[PDB]
């Protein structure tokens, strides 16, 4: 069955739960209640892979509710960084259109390196990889140029819900992002 | 079964419950115990769609009890705004007449844009949409001109009760206003046996 808009208050895992999933201290988080994009990317095809919880993906006449969080090792320390975004749509079709704004608009991003101009006047360079998106599930990775830092991303469309999770770290945040997306999905009350 | 007048004391969802329903912080609320109208509209057929809990709808010889609340994100922040009004009438027919003061007097409002003059001296321009009212359920939407802000409204007649709920936000407050109206109805003690 479809989710009520209230599920966003429950579907975002708090920093304690995030710490238990990544296997590292997570002492800082910031919650958000609206989609936001805090950067511009040079290559437009990579916009909807460059972060999650984006306005062009989620903002829609049929967006009923939205919540997310960014969690980190500590204030000023993103050694581990974890982000979550959950949108509840009025219809299953609207959630499908939001899913397709992620996966249709990023065809050609895989294999590209591009500059992210952050709104705080920092510039980062990221290399994107990812296989073809599924009907309701899309994974991709970005790696920061000259580092072993990779962000593992997953997007999940479940009935009238679109959710996204991102785990950034050295090594492989993929296992953690899959455990986290599972934990988020388990709250949706869709049976 | 009709509701006793006392149900208005617990039919209005507090800000904590409203927050759980809309899925966003709701830190501010103001309760009221009398119908009020804090505006005028240029086009009179849109009066009873322009807000809920109105005197011309609820005030009546057979109004037994009345309560409502307005709730917001925070004191000066209406990013989410939610309003509720519950009237208990002495008779089911009096509740039906109150329902018809909403739905009869707003025929022609759908498709109209009109100015709302607020008591605080501000002017807002709203575009009204809505299908024909049902026998006991009337829904409509108003959109603020030049914005994605929409207020989803539901008016429901249940035995001797008229209830109204309004959820204002960007995107679609429709699912939340339906959950909220359901939560309000669940307190009315109307299950027949
Ligand atoms: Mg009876």
């Amino acid at each position: 069955r479809p989710s009520d808009p209230g599920v966003v208050s429950y579907a975002v895992m708090p920093k304690g739960s995030v710490s238990n999933i990544v296997g590292a201290p997570i002492r800082w988080e910031s919650e958000f209640t609206a989609p936001f994009q805090a950067f511009s990317v040079d290559n437009p095809v990579c916009n909807n892979w460059a972060d999650i919880g984006l306005p062009e993906v989620f903002n829609d006449p049929d967006l009923a509710s939205f919540g997310g969080a960014t969690a980190q090792t500590a204030a000023g320390d993103a050694t581990h960084l974890v982000k979550q975004a959950v949108g509840v749509f009025a219809t299953v079709d609207a959630a499908d259109r939001a899913y397709h704004r992620v996966v249709d608009r990023t065809v050609g991003c895989a294999g590209q390196t591009t500059a992210m101009h952050l709104d705080n006047f920092h510039t980062e360079v990221w290399t994107f990889t990812g296989g073809p998106a599924g009907p309701a599930d899309a994974d991709w990775v970005k790696q920061e140029a000259g580092t072993d830092r990779r962000c593992f991303n997953t997007t999940r469309k479940r009935e009238n819900v679109l959710l996204q999770a991102k785990v950034c770290q050295s090594g492989n945040g993929g296992p953690a992002v899959n455990v986290l997306a599972g934990a988020m999905q388990n709250t949706l009350g869709q049976l």
